[PDB]
C-alpha cells in the first residue's frame, strides 16, 4: 500500500564551496544542487514528490562506516580558517574542505538515512536525495574525491542494522569507481555492489588496480563485488544497456535484494567534462525503470557526481519521472555495444561465472538535443473484462464504445470475416479498436487489457489497426502454441513466442522460446527475458507492444514481464488475454498501472534451456547487436 516518491533536499547543502584556486576542484560547485532542484520544479516533478526534511546523521550513525579518529579530525574543520583548511585538504586526495562542509556532510548523510526510513516504513514507494557532498569515494578514515562521508555506505549499514536486511543491492552508475563503497563491503556478501566506471586500463582517476573486473570481493564476499571498467570514452546508450542486460540485471534478479540503493552520479552522461561518455539523459529513465521491479520497488536514488549543469538537470528529471512511474522515452538507434565494452562485458562475465548461476555455462565448455515531455496519462490503464464481470480497480484505471468505432467493425467484418456473427466477438473487436484509439493518438490512456474469446480475429484486428494508426513498428509478445496471424517479413513486426513445443525458426524477426516445463520454468524464463527479450525489444524500438496469452497456460513471471516491457513504446502496451482469469487479469492490470511487483527470491535453470537460449543468441546477434556479450570474431 506504499505510494509516492520522496524528494529529500535542502538549500543548506549548497552553502559550502571551494575557497582557493585549484583547477581540478573547480568543477564541484554549489550550483549543481540548485540547478537540479530548479529543473525538477520547472517540470512539475518536485511538486509531485513528498518533500521529506533533511536531518543530521548522529555521531553514532557516522561511526557505522567511519572511524573515531577521522571523525574527530573532520569535526575540527568548522573552527578552521582558509590556510588551515587548505592544509587539512592537502592531507587527502581530490577534496577541499570549507568551514561549513562538516555541517553539510552530516546533512548529506542524514538526508540519505531519511530516505532509507521513508522507503522502508512504506511512507513512500521510492525516493531521491539531492545531496552535496558526494559520498561513494570516502573510506573509513579518509576523505577522497569530493566526498567526506560515504552516504550510500551509511544507508546500507543503517538499513542492515535497524531493519535487519539480509540482501541490499547498490548500483553505482556514476562515471567514477566508488572505491569507498567497495572497501566497506569487500568481505560482506549481504551488500552486493555493482559499479561501472571510466578506467582506461587504470590510467583514469582514482587509478586503482582494485577497480578492474578482477576484484570480485574477498572471503565470504567473493562474487558480491562487480566492477565493469570502461576502457574507452564515448560509451553510448547501447553500451549502458548492454551492461545492464548482460551483467547487472541477471545478477540483480538472482540476488533478489530486499532494497536497492543507487549511487546516482550523472557525470556518466553526455556532455560531462570529467566522464566524456555519450549517453543521453533519457538513458537514466530506463536505468531506473529496469531496477524498479526489484525489492518491491523500494529504491533509494542518491546523488553523487554530475558537472555539466545542463546535462545534470535533464538526467535528474529523467530519473524522477521514472520514480513517479511516468512513461519512459523511446530510445532510438540502439545496437551493438562497441568492441571495448564487449571486451569488458565479456571479461567480468567470465570472472564472475564461478559465483552466479546466470554465467555458469561460461565456465564448463559444454551539443545534444532536448528530451521530450513525459506528462503521465490522463487515465493510465483501461480494462475490459467479460460483460458482467466487475472487480475493483486501482485509482488510475477504468472500464471501457463509439459510432465511428462501430462502422469500422462493420467495415472490417464485411471485408475480412464475412462468416462471423457472434455479437460477443464483435464486442471485443470494438473494444480493441476504441482502446487502441485512446492509446495511439490521445496522450490520455497509456495501456490496456482486453479479455477476448476468439484469438485469431482479435489479434488480426489489434495488429492491423495498430499498423495503419500509424505505428511504424509493433512488438508482439505471445505465450502460447500454434500459428498466429502475424507477418514478420518486412521490418514492421517482431514476434516473441513462448511455447511448450520447440520449433526450428527460419525468420530473424522472431524469437521462439520453448521452456521444458517444471520447477526450472521461472528461473529460465527470466534469464531469457533479461538476456534475449529485453535486448531485442530495445533495439527494435517498437511503437506499440501487443501481449497475448492463450487459455491453456506459469503465471508467476507475467508481472515482471509486463513491468519491464513497458520500457518500450512509451509504455503503450495492449494485452489480449484469451478467457477470463480473475488472478491473471488482476496481475496484468496491476503491473500495467504502475503498481509494485511481488519479488521471487529463489532456483537455477536446466542446461537444455540455457543451451536453447544461446542457440537463439547465436542465431540472432548479428541482426540484433544488443544481444552480443562477447567480442565479435573477426575474419
Ligand atoms: O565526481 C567525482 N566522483 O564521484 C570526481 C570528479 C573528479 C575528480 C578529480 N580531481 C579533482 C580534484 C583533484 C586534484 C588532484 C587530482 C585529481 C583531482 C575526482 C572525483
Ligand atoms: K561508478
Ligand atoms: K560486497
Ligand atoms: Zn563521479
Amino acid at each position: 500500500a506504499a505510494s509516492g516518491s520522496a524528494l529529500i533536499f535542502d538549500e543548506e547543502m549548497s552553502r559550502y564551496k571551494l575557497l582557493w584556486t585549484d583547477p581540478e576542484c573547480e568543477i564541484e560547485v554549489p550550483e549543481r544542487l540548485t540547478v537540479s532542484y530548479e529543473a525538477l520544479r520547472t517540470h512539475g516533478l518536485a511538486q509531485r514528490c513528498k518533500a521529506v526534511p533533511v536531518r543530521q546523521a548522529t555521531e553514532q550513525e557516522i561511526l557505522l562506516a567511519h572511524s573515531e579518529e577521522y571523525l574527530e579530525a573532520v569535526k575540527q574543520t568548522p573552527g578552521m580558517n582558509v590556510e588551515e583548511l587548505m592544509a587539512f585538504s592537502k592531507k587527502y586526495n581530490a577534496v577541499y574542505f570549507h568551514q561549513n562542509i562538516y555541517h553539510c556532510a552530516k546533512l548529506a548523510a542524514g538526508a540519505t538515512l531519511q530516505l532509507v526510513d521513508s522507503v522502508m516504513k512504506r511512507e513512500v514507494r521510492n525516493g531521491m536525495a539531492l545531496v552535496r557532498p558526494p559520498g561513494h569515494h570516502s573510506q573509513r578514515s579518509a576523505a577522497n574525491g569530493f566526498c567526506v562521508f560515504n552516504n550510500v555506505a551509511f544507508a546500507a549499514l543503517y538499513a542492515k542494522k535497524n531493519y535487519n536486511l539480509n540482501r541490499i543491492l547498490i548500483v553505482d552508475w556514476d562515471v567514477h569507481h566508488g572505491q569507498g563503497i567497495q572497501y566497506c563491503f569487500e568481505e560482506d556478501p549481504s551488500v552486493l555492489y555493482f559499479s561501472w566506471h571510466r578506467y582506461e586500463h587504470q590510467s583514469f582517476w582514482p587509478n586503482l588496480p582494485e577497480s578492474d573486473y578482477s576484484s570480485v570481493g574477498k572471503g565470504k564476499g567473493s562474487g558480491f563485488n562487480i566492477n565493469l571498467p570502461w576502457n574507452k570514452v564515448g560509451m553510448t546508450n547501447s553500451d549502458y544497456l548492454a551492461a545492464f542486460f548482460h551483467v547487472l540485471l541477471p545478477v540483480a534478479y538472482e540476488f533478489d535484494p530486499e532494497l536497492v540503493i543507487v549511487s546516482a552520479g550523472f557525470d556518466s552522461a553526455i556532455g560531462d567534462p570529467e566522464g566524456e561518455m555519450c549517453a543521453l539523459p533519457e538513458i537514466f529513465a530506463h536505468l531506473t525503470h529496469l531496477l524498479m521491479p526489484l525489492a518491491a520497488g523500494k529504491m533509494c536514488v542518491v546523488l553523487e557526481g554530475g558537472y555539466n549543469l545542463t546535462s545534470l538537470g535533464q538526467s535528474v528529471c529523467q530519473t524522477v519521472h521514472s520514480l513517479l512511474g511516468d512513461p519512459t522515452p523511446r530510445i532510438s538507434g540502439l545496437g551493438t555495444a562497441c568492441d571495448s565494452a564487449l571486451e569488458s562485458i565479456q571479461n567480468v562475465r567470465n570472472v564472475q561465472s564461478s559465483y552466479w548461476s546466470s554465467f555458469k555455462h561460461l565456465a564448463q565448455s559444454e551539443v545534444w538535443p532536448e528530451p521530450l515531455k513525459r506528462m503521465p496519462a490522463s487515465v493510465r490503464t483501461v480494462v475490459v473484462p467479460p460483460p458482467g464481470v466487475e472487480l475493483t480497480l486501482p485509482k488510475n484505471c477504468q472500464h471501457s464504445i463509439s459510432e465511428s468505432t462501430a462502422k469500422e467493425v462493420q467495415r472490417i467484418r464485411d471485408k475480412h470475416f464475412h462468416d462471423l456473427t457472434d455479437q460477443n466477438i464483435l464486442r471485443s473487436l470494438g473494444n480493441i479498436i476504441s482502446v487502441l484509439d485512446r492509446m495511439m493518438r490521445s496522450d490520455e490512456v497509456c495501456n490496456g487489457c482486453v479479455v477476448v474469446s476468439d484469438l485469431s480475429v482479435s489479434v488480426q484486428c489489434a495488429l492491423q489497426h495498430a499498423l495503419t494508426e500509424p505505428a511504424e513498428r509493433v512488438l508482439v509478445v505471445y505465450v502460447g502454441d500454434g500459428e498466429l496471424p502475424v507477418k514478420t517479413n518486412d521490418g514492421k513486426v517482431f514476434l516473441v513466442q513462448i511455447c511448450t513445443k520447440e520449433t526450428e525458426d527460419k525468420c530473424v524477426n522472431r524469437l521462439t522460446l520453448c521452456l521444458r516445463e517444471g520447477e526450472s520454468l521461472t528461473a529460465g524464463f527470466m534469464q531469457a527475458l533479461l538476456g534475449l527479450i529485453l535486448p531485442v525489444a530495445y533495439e527494435f524500438n517498437p511503437a506499440l507492444v501487443l501481449g497475448i496469452v492463450e487459455e491453456t497456460a506459469l503465471m508467476r513471471v507475467w508481472g515482471h514481464m509486463t513491468c519491464l516491457i513497458q520500457g518500450l513504446a512509451r509504455g503503450r502496451m495492449l494485452t489480449l488475454l484469451q478467457g477470463y482469469d480473475k488472478d491473471l487479469l488482476e496481475l496484468t492490470v496491476s503491473a500495467l498501472s504502475g503498481a509494485s511487483i511481488s519479488p521471487l527470491g529463489p532456483r537455477a535453470p536446466k542446461p537444455e534451456d540455457v543451451e536453447m537460449m544461446e542457440k537463439q543468441r547465436q542465431r540472432l546477434q548479428e541482426r540484433w547487436g544488443l544481444l552480443r556479450c562477447t567480442v565479435s570474431e573477426s575474419w
